[PDB]
């Protein structure tokens, strides 16, 4: 039915990286996945496991410094290193095979940076709630914040300006935003909480990203490779939720640059669409993958 995903410890260049590879039956192609954050874990992407019964193998893993993986030197907390970490893993794990790369959110940005350099080692590309620019994302998130009820908006422009991220009136504003643009479900699945827990437990999120989804003061604050992605020539699927915290306008910019790419906006979905519409999401991706073998 399913076959017990297999877990193992790697050792890519210098450090220990955890990776879970759920295989076949009837191997048609492999799909490497990249969780978001930066600084979350592979867990919230587990819903994509269903695609194994479609002949698609889904490779999971905690990126450097995340989840179960060990973190490297701080100077390596970069998207460029994450790229080399992914390529290195692929090469050491699949030799010279071609593969499909999916990316969620910051994982989407990482996937784009990967593809830009190693699309040669790539069969297909999927970007969900991703971005080619952190400054653009931030400007869009600021608009979403301004459409928020005066209370939560004012609470963000007050306690956010004094570093009072711990303040209750501030956390209450973060939950409202999240339940509107991060995940629009009653019962947040367990896998989502584990990744969230992991984000706060390790040091990647705090350093590379910042305090939260809409306060990106970390090291990637100026990252923007919008001018490089048009170099991507492989088949590409871009998805984004209607109420997505990383807005569809952000998704459009990626779409415009990658010729032949398809763009899908899931209605009534936000950022974590794998959970909001698990079935149409898994279907859309598996259809895209198979038709591009």
């Amino acid at each position: 039915m399913d076959q017990e995903c297999i877990e193992n410890y790697a050792k890519v260049n210098g450090i220990y990286i955890y990776y879970k590879l759920c295989k076949a039956p009837e191997e048609k192609a492999k799909l490497m996945t990249m969780h978001g954050g930066p600084g979350m874990s592979h867990d919230y992407l587990l819903s994509l496991r269903d695609m194994t019964k479609e002949g698609i193998t889904v490779l999971f893993y905690d990126q450097f410094g995340c989840g179960r993986s060990e973190e490297p030197d701080q100077s390596k907390f970069t998207i460029d290193y994450g790229v080399e970490e992914a390529e290195a893993l692929r090469s050491k794990l699949f030799g010279n095979e071609k593969v499909f790369l999916m990316g969620s959110s910051y994982g989407g940005a990482l996937a784009l940076a990967y593809a830009v350099k190693y699309q040669d080692h790539l069969k297909g590309l999927i970007v969900s709630g991703g971005l080619s620019s952190v400054p653009l994302t931030v400007k869009e998130m600021n608009r979403l914040i301004d459409e928020l009820p005066a209370k939560y908006r004012d609470a963000i422009k007050k306690y956010g300006s004094s570093g009072s991220y711990e303040n209750p009136e501030y956390q209450e504003a973060v939950n409202y935003f999240y339940h509107q643009h991060l995940l629009r479900s009653e019962d947040w699945p367990p896998e989502v909480l584990k990744s969230l827990e992991y984000a706060e437990r390790r040091n990647v999120y705090r350093i590379m990203n910042g305090p939260n989804e809409f306060t990106i003061t970390g090291t990637i604050k100026d990252w923007d490779i919008t001018d490089k992605i048009s170099a991507i020539k492989i088949p590409t699927l871009i998805t984004v939720g209607e109420y997505d915290e990383v807005t569809p306008n952000v998704a459009r910019v990626i779409h415009e640059k990658i010729a032949g790419s398809e763009l899908h906006v899931f209605r009534d979905c936000s950022h974590l669409t794998m959970w909001e519409d698990r079935e149409g999401y898994n279907k859309l991706l598996s259809d895209f993958i198979l038709k591009h073998l």
